[PDB]
RNA sequence: GAACCCACUGUCGUUGAAAAGCCAGGGGAUGACUUGUGGAUAGGGGUGAAAGGCUAAUCAAGCCUGGUGAUAGCUGGUUCU
């Protein structure tokens, strides 16, 4: 206790960030949640 | 009718000897003729016995750099459990 290698954050404080397009297993591979084709699939695809 | 200047027909070549030629024929050949050297005309401009022809193998608007990473409701791609 009270060491630099014995200090931990609270449970639920930190979450891993989501990474798109890094394989089938991740679940967000390939299209990365954008769907298939259309305006919203393109870069900067949101309408005003 | 030779040299010189052209390019009407046919064969060959089409990763060619050649990014436009060779061979056999063909036209002008004292003229509105051919040609060397050095100059002038610059891009919406130049030049054109006029084909949108030519302006460095590039022309219904040359080339280079910059605005610039232009925009693209389109096509493609998007990586471990």
């Amino acid at each position: 206790t009270l060491r630099l290698n014995e200090l931990a954050p609270a449970e639920g404080a930190k979450r891993e960030h989501r990474r798109l397009g890094r394989g089938i297993g991740s679940g967000v591979g390939k299209t990365g949640g954008r769907g298939i084709k259309g305006q919203k699939s393109r870069k900067s695809g949101g309408v005003r």
